[PDB]
Order: structure tokens, then C-alpha cells, then sequence
């Protein structure tokens, strides 16, 4: 029986990974910042009903705190924490702590001497910010060779520049570190993630995809900004993301970084689908009518080439269970 | 040096296949119904400059005429192109000749004794007609397991029913014949094909993708019909189709049938692109506004996970050279 560690077990993606690992016969260790907070971590008790699940305390700013959690693990899933709130000095407050915290966990992985592979969950924040491709007014198909432009982001500091710079640098630093220390590191890069997970206090990762239904002003702004940039948005079901992370840990030939994406609708298509299937929220699809814009899209083909198969392939399947989750979280009123 | 036969050398797809094969170092044999008609075959003289190209007279409707062209070949590219003349009895004027013409050439392949693989060019006409799915209000991703409903098509005879039936039945029959004689048959299923080819008298294969520029009422009706059915159209560059045919010929593990597609725009996306890239034609994108419909799309992934790579990936790249071809053919008035 193989053993896996999932960092950030209180979070959206972390909780979904733990569920899949248990269902697949793994013994799981997970880290949280306060194991006694059973309002935040009640799902970890439920999940113990599926297989061996051990909870540990750990924090990214606390050097070595991940030692006991990763020890004995065949695979380690590093789920990066979402930034959450802005900062006066993003370099000192966000970017640098993101690098350091990632290395901190890397070190606990070498020290375990048992980790066959580390799967880093990042996002396409590290892929898409290309001043040439986004700005030249032509369509483009990006892939895993594309990296967000750190120099341009620091020069002009557009909104979310710090989320993108921190993802790029922490991935590069973790790769540099995995090189010098002989540990296999594979990175996955999700688009907007959709679907239910066990975590009771998730939100950040769910606001964008439900914002047409909720009216969340920040969410809608984000979807519109992505569409203004790229001509569309990109979505993937959380269960396919989780299956992809498992796939990448278990298949020895997997190497480097992988975009994880399945459906790329315009907002009017998405709004139209949501209005038809969930009319109780009064979505007006004409609120998202827009000129057709050049499409700048992230290719999904690398994961496909390696033999992975997505299970949520239509728009409706990608949204198959997220609405009931938004209800339970209070993101939606009913 | 391997040798290959390409049927329908005066045709759009046949001529582009010959070009690719010569460039890639094959000796090539091709068939045309009248090797003298230089209206139709002037390109063959030109193509002979690229490598060893030999021309034969043959006719689908004439048993054995393909024997000479196919002899000695390692690969045969069965480009089933010419259909019929919609008469009172499509089952005897179109469907049956299509089947028998295909089996005619397959027999030459058996007689040759040398043929390691036959690549049949069909179309997603043999894939998409799924009345159990086209009106159910949901999206669907169809793949190579989906076949057009021949029974339903014969029962209700919607427009172009016999076209779809011809394609389904000749593919079924050719595969049955191939299995009986232990010959390798692989079928490729293009969507709408875009791009220049050597053939100086092609037309029907290019009218549709040029129809918003030419205003061809038949082409435009076809496009609107596809979009009312599937909520989008699907396009592929002729050069990727030819490279995919060669890929399927050369890759031993290739097996069965393969959708070939790369871009799936709405008509309003396509018209916006064309209007901006080619304003001299007067396209009005609002002529193609339409409500969003559930998407019924053909999966591209079988070819992808077998190792093939498309080179024309954006909408602009798929349209990189067809307008000049259209001007040359007279499809476009200027
Ligand atoms: O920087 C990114 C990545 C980007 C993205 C997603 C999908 C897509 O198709 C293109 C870009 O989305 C985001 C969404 C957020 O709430 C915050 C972010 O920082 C970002
Ligand atoms: O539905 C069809 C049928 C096919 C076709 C063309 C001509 C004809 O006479 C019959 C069928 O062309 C297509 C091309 C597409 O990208 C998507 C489609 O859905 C289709």
C-alpha cells in the first residue's frame, strides 16, 4: 500500500485530492494549520471513513514543519495556497514567501528519502501572461513552453501581477531545487476549476465559476477581464484535475509541466447555458454579449498525448455538481 | 524508397496528397479519368518536378482499371471524392456505385499483393448524424464510435441523406472487404477542409469555407445548416489533413477510423475573423448572429493521443492561403 501526502488539506483542491487518493486505496497524510479547528476541518473526519487519513500541523513559513507529514510518503502533492487579499509590498509579503514556503516543503521531501515524485499544483497564471501574444491582436495557441512574463509584470504591475510572478518563480525555484537534489518534480497548471469538493470553508477557487449565478462583483470582473484578454475563458472539472494529478504521479514517463483544461467557452455561451439550466438565478445572457475577439487559448494536448482521459467533457458535465456546492457554502442563496 | 498510389489526382485532396508525398520522398502513382485533359491535369506536369510521379487512366466505374496504378505500391490513398448526379433513385445512382467503386479499387490492392495499408478519405458526414442526440437539448462530444444513422436517413430522407448513407456504407463495406482479405484499412474523417492545393479545377471541396467571401448561396446554407445542428462548424487545413493521412499510413499502430479537425468556431466568430482579415469582400458579421445552441462537436483526440501534431492551429493559420487559391480558381471574383 502506497502512501501520499497532500498539503493544504483544508482547501478546495487539497480536500478533493484526499478524497480521490482514499478512493483509490492510498493511505493519506495531510497538513493543516490548526488540526483542532473542526469547523474548518470537519471533512477530514468524514474522509477517515474511506481509508487511512492522518492529519498533521504544518505552516509554509515554519521551516521543517512538514517533516513528519511527508515522511514515509511515496508521493507528495504540494497544493499551493491561494494569495487571498492584496498587500502593500507583494514582493516581500507574497512573492518571496511563496518561493521560500515551496522550498521549505521541498526540503522535507528530500529529507524523507522516500518520495518518488512531487506533484506541484500551480495554475495557468504561470503560463498565460504574454505581452506579445495577448497584445498583438492575433489569435494564438499557447502550450507548456509559455511562461508569464515576470519582467513585464514587475515593470507595469497590471492587476494580479503578483499572483503570476509568484507562481512562475516558485515553479522555477522548485524545479531548480528538484534538479540539484535528484527528486522528480512534475507541475500541473489548471485553468478555472469547477465542481464540488469536501472542504467546508472553500470559496476563493469557486467564486469565479459561480459568479454569473451569485452576482459576485469580483468574480464577474475577473471573467470579463479574461475574456477581454483571450476571447474566451477556460474551465476544468475539479475531479478531472484530481485524476490528472494522480495520473502524473503514477506514470513514470510524465515529465515537466502540464496545462489542465477541458472547455473554453465565451461568456455568452456560458451565460446562455447557465440561464437555461438554472433559471432561478435570473442570468441575463445579453449582459455578456461581446464582440468576437481573437482567441488566445491554452492547449490541452500534452496531458492527452501521455494517455490521460477527461471525464467531464461537455459544459454541462463540467457544471454537473458545483451549484449544490455553492448552496452548501452559502455562495448561492438557494 | 517507398511507392504510393493516390486516386483522384485531378481532385482537391488527391492533388495535395501527391504534393506532400513527393516532398517526403515517395515515388507516387496517381489515377485520373483522362490523363490528356490539361484543363484538369496541368498541375501533374508541375508536380513531376518534385519527384517520381507517374499518371494512369482509371475510372471507379470500370472494373480493374486501377490494377496498373496500384501495382508495386506500399500504400494506397483511396480518395473517394466524386459522388453522383442526384437522380430519382439515389440508391442506384449514388449509393450503390459509391460502394462498388470503392470495392473496385480495393480489389486492385489485393491483386497488387504489395499494399501494406490503404488509407480511405471519407468525411464526418459518416459520423455526425445522430438523431437520438441532435434534438435532445444537451451538448455532446461525438468520437469515432459514432456513426451516421443510415436507417433513420433512409426512413425520412432529409436533405443530403444519400451523401451520408453513401459514405457510411462504403466505409463499412471497404472495412468488411479489408478484413476478409487480411489487408490493413484505416479511414480518416475530415470536417470542412480549408487551403490551397495544386489542382487547377477543384471547386466543390473549397466552396463552403469561402462562401462568406463569395456569397455562394449553397455554401452559406450548408454552413448555417451545420451550425443550427451542432452550434458550431469545424475546420481543418488541407495540409494537416494530408499530413494526417501520411501519419496514419506510416504508423504501424494506427487502426480503425480517425476524425480530422482542428478549429470549431461559430459562424459569427468565423465571419468576424474573415471581415477583419479580408475587408475587401464586405462580410458583415451581423449576418451570422445566432443564439447559442448546445454544442455537438467531433472529438479530435484519437489522432492526438496516437502522436500526430497539427501545424495550422489558429483560425488565421487555417485560412493562411485559401483566399489566393479561391481567386485563382475563380470562386472569388477578385
Ligand atoms: O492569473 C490568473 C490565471 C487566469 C486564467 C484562467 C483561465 C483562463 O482561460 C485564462 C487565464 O485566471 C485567474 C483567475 C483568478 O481568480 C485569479 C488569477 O490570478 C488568475
Ligand atoms: O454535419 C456535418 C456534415 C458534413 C457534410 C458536408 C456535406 C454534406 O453533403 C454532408 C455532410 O460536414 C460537416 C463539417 C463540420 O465541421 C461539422 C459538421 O457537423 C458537418
Amino acid at each position: 500500500m502506497k502512501t501520499a501526502c497532500v498539503t493544504g488539506g483544508s482547501g478546495y483542491i487539497g480536500s478533493a485530492l484526499i478524497k480521490l487518493l482514499l478512493e483509490k486505496g492510498y493511505a493519506v497524510k495531510t497538513t493543516v494549520r490548526n488540526p483542532d479547528d473542526m469547523e474548518k476541518n470537519s471533512h477530514l473526519k468524514d474522509l477517515q471513513k474511506l481509508g487511512p487519513l492522518t492529519v498533521f500541523r504544518a505552516d509554509m513559513d515554519e521551516e521543517g514543519s512538514f517533516d513528519d507529514a511527508v515522511a514515509g510518503c511515496d508521493y507528495v502533492f504540494l497544493v499551493a495556497a491561494p494569495l487571498h487579499f492584496e498587500a502593500q509590498d507583494p514582493e516581500k509579503e507574497q512573492i518571496e514567501p511563496a518561493i521560500q514556503g515551496t522550498l521549505n516543503t521541498m526540503r522535507s521531501c528530500v529529507k524523507a528519502g522516500t518520495v518518488r515524485r512531487v506533484i506541484l499544483t500551480s495554475s495557468v497564471a504561470a503560463v498565460y501572461f504574454r505581452p506579445d501574444l495577448l497584445g498583438d491582436g492575433h489569435g494564438h495557441v499557447l502550450d507548456e513552453d509559455s511562461w508569464s512574463d515576470v519582467d513585464f509584470l514587475r515593470a507595469h504591475k497590471p492587476p494580479t501581477w503578483s499572483h503570476c510572478v509568484s507562481k512562475v518563480l516558485l515553479e522555477k525555484e522548485a524545479g531548480r531545487f528538484a534538479e540539484e537534489h535528484g527528486i522528480s518534480l512534475v507541475t500541473i497548471l489548471p485553468v478555472i476549476v469547477v465542481g464540488a469538493a469536501p472542504a467546508p470553508k472553500a470559496r476563493s477557487s469557486i467564486v469565479d465559476c459561480l459568479s454569473m449565478l451569485s452576482g459576485d462583483e469580483a468574480g464577474l470582473a475577473m471573467l470579463r477581464a479574461i475574456q477581454k484578454t483571450s476571447g474566451e475563458v477556460q474551465l476544468v472539472h475539479v475531479d478531472d484535475l484530481c485524476r490528472a494529478e494522480l495520473f502524473l504521479a503514477e506514470n513514470a514517463t510524465a515529465n515537466g509541466r502540464y496545462i489542465c483544461s477541458r472547455y473554453h467557452p465565451t461568456l455568452v455561451e456560458l451565460a446562455t447555458f447557465l440561464a437555461q439550466k438554472y433559471p432561478q438565478y435570473g442570468v441575463k445572457p445579453t449582459d455578456f454579449d461581446d464582440e468576437e475577439r481573437p482567441r488566445v487559448t491554452m492547449s490541452l494536448e500534452k496531458l492527452i498525448r501521455e494517455g490521460f482521459e477527461y471525464k467531464h467533457n461537455t459544459l454541462e458535465e463540467i457544471y454537473d455538481n458545483v451549484v449544490e456546492y455553492g448552496k452548501a457554502l452559502g455562495i448561492l442563496p438557494y
